[PDB]
């Protein structure tokens, strides 16, 4: 199995995908770029990319969900999962690094693939692309690295508080509880325990697969 540092270090490493306005291109060149951007089609379970192997190039989610896992398949733990509009490649290419997950289709998915040749020829011609893709890569690393400066030296409950509170989506997290309690630095029952005070308390519901946050005012004053 992936050793806990293995898993918070994929996972931290996953908090880095471009979304929303943090995304490195615009909707609208996207669109511009269809004869550049590859369409791949993904059935369920098929890898995207491999762990461990360098960037192809960059990775744009058109539809589907795509989970970002690393440990062999049988004992895999799941670090994120990449939603529509979601980039990812990009950032280890900069680095001159190896994926270090393997994303795999978790539904149906389509993705839109920029081969890595694409990507320089892409930069080198167009300077307004590598304008935002510069400012783009600065906000996605820099948020990263404001969630964990906050949560250092807190207490756990404060820390998984504050880590619920940044992992939601529409107030659902559907994480393990064993990930959320390796990005934290801990151990499991550390984790339930904390979960199931913010239960009782009303903060959260914990059902089979997916917490939802019930009281984000509450949850808030948790944080600290
Ligand atoms: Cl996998």
């Amino acid at each position: 199995p992936p050793s806990e540092a293995q898993v918070r270090q994929a996972a931290w490493i996953a908090r880095c995908v471009g979304r929303g306005g943090s995304a490195p291109l615009h909707r609208d060149d996207v669109s511009a770029l269809a004869e550049t951007l590859q369409v791949k089609e993904f059935a369920p379970g098929a890898v995207v990319f491999h762990a461990d192997q360098t960037a192809d190039g960059v990775w744009i989610v058109r539809h589907g969900l795509i989970e970002l896992a690393v440990g062999s398949r049988r004992r895999r733990a799941v670090v994120n999962i990449l939603h529509p509009g979601d980039v990812d490649g990009d950032i280890p290419l900069l680095l001159e690094m190896p994926m270090v997950y393997t994303g795999r289709a978790l539904t149906q998915a389509t993705c839109l693939f920029l081969d890595r040749q694409a990507f320089e020829r892409l930069l080198a011609t167009h300077p307004a692309i590598a304008r935002r893709w510069l400012s783009s890569v600065a906000q996605r690393v820099s948020t990263a690295q404001i969630r964990l400066m906050g949560m250092l030296g807190r207490p756990l409950p404060a820390q998984v508080a504050q880590l619920l509170l940044d992992e939601a989506i529409d107030a659902r997290i559907e994480l393990a509880q064993r990930t959320l309690a390796a990005m934290l630095g801990a151990q499991r029952p550390s984790i339930n325990k904390i979960l199931k005070e913010f239960e009782r308390d009303r903060l959260i519901t914990v059902g089979y697969a997916v917490i939802e946050i019930t009281d984000q005012h509450g949850l808030r004053a948790r944080a600290q």
